[PDB]
């Protein structure tokens, strides 16, 4: 219906074009989004249920000085972790399967997941 939606406290908008991981996260931020920050399942769950078929960008990808991977936010989330199915040898950067969700290539050009958190009261 639109390309934006809300669910339970977080509000979420998908700009469907396409661009790089690197490139999808700096335009969330241009305008106080942010490259989707998934909280546990609830959320994986029926984000993924309703997507476009295209993949997309979330906010995940490999922090070096970490030298592991992370949220654009760096605070755990709930959600099942299992990084080690991951190389650096694919890509780098954490898309969005209908399926389920593989890395790879920053520079492949995916549509973007911005999400919010709508505290307060829409009025």
């Amino acid at each position: 219906e639109k390309y934006w939606f809300c669910y339970g406290i977080k509000c979420y908008y998908f700009d469907m074009d396409r661009k790089t991981w690197s490139g999808c996260k700096q335009t969330c931020q241009i305008s106080s989004l942010s490259l989707l920050k998934i909280d546990n399942e609830d959320e994986l769950k029926f984000l993924q249920n309703l997507a476009p078929s295209d993949i997309s960008w979330i906010g995940f990808s490999y922090d070096n000085k970490k030298k592991d991977w992370a949220w654009i936010d760096n605070g755990p989330s709930k959600l099942a972790l299992n990084t080690t199915k991951y190389n650096i040898r694919d890509g780098l950067c954490m898309s969005l399967s209908k399926t389920r969700l593989d890395n790879g290539d920053c520079g492949k050009s995916y549509i973007c997941i911005c999400g919010k958190r709508l505290d307060k009261f829409p009025h």
